[PDB]
């Protein structure tokens, strides 16, 4: 059946915190609501919704990053935040369209570079963003201290 | 001591900066200075021996996600570096201390960091520093 990538707007808001609660569990329900609303009103952030028959199957968040991002060089940068097709739906291109879409919103903002990170874990992930035309440009240890 | 980048300091912060990162071309260390000074979210700090600049630390105001990170702004060590001779003294330690004072004059509840798994010192430096260690990630680029 035919599928759409719909960038997130409001009338998509109950698909995307629907398929977001299934990518991220536990990540607190208080959490998605707000950041379903600054998405709405930003112009770093979109969302892009995969649409069949008339429900959601995955779901892609993206940012227009400024701060540096690990292996590029130039500034701003399209990233990928997060990406999730469900279980049922995978191996039939909808995380390729997705991503498409958000070098598509990221081109037309200007961005030379799409970036994204996935867990030395996630062997899949790995070979997705391979097969998508991603190349693998350092791996990293993050830190934190609070202040 | 230790003082924040100024204009006089780029020449030998960057005599630094080319032995922290060789791979840059000698092309941006001098666009990176002049981007440091013109910007509120970016600065640097130097370490003064004698007034031989001997260590340096790049540090940001991040706003985008940051890895292991739960609030936003976060102060961000972009880079550090000490000259061998110079190793092993603190002056690493007050570089961040420096930078960590910084981000909480702008308002960051977290100072965050990242290191390579291969530069086990790097390791250890932030693990004696404080930090804690939040997750390993590998990047992906493609060009748009
Ligand atoms: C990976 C998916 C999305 C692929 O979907 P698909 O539709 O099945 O793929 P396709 O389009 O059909 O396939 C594409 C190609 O890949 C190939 N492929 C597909 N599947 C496989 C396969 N199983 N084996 C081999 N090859 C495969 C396929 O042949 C295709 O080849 P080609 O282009 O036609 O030539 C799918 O399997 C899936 O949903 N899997 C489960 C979830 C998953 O793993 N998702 C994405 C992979 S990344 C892991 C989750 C994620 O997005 N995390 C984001 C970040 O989460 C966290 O950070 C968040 C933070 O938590 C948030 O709060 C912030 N707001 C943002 C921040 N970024 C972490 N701190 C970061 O470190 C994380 O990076
Ligand atoms: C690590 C140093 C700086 C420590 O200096 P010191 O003064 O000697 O330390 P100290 O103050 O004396 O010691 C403090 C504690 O550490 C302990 N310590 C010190 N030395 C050792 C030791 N050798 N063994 C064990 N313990 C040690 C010491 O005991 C102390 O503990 P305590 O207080 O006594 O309990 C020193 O050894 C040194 O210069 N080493 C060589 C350089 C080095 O390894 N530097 C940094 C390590 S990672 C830190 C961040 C950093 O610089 N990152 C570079 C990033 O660079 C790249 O990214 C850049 C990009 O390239 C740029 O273009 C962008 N503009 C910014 C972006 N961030 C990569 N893409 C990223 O992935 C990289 O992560
Ligand atoms: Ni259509």
């Amino acid at each position: 059946s035919h599928m759409d990538i719909r960038q997130m707007n409001k009338t998509h808001l109950e698909h995307w915190r629907g398929l977001r609660k299934q990518l991220w569990p536990g990540h607190p329900d208080d959490a998605h609501l707000a950041d379903g609303e600054e998405i709405l009103q930003a112009d770093h952030l979109a969302s892009f919704i995969a649409m069949a028959d008339g429900v959601a199957i995955g779901f892609a968040d993206a940012s227009i990053r400024h701060d540096y991002v690990n292996g590029c060089d130039s500034s701003p940068v399209v990233f990928l935040e997060g990406i999730f097709v469900l279980p049922s739906f995978r191996q039939r291109g909808v995380a390729k369209q997705l991503i498409a879409a958000v070098q598509r919103w990221g081109t037309n903002k200007g961005c030379r570079e799409m970036a994204s990170d996935t867990s030395p874990e996630n062997t899949i992930s790995q070979k997705v963003h391979q097969a998508l035309g991603f190349e693998e440009t350092e791996r990293v240890i993050f830190y934190r201290k609070r202040c």
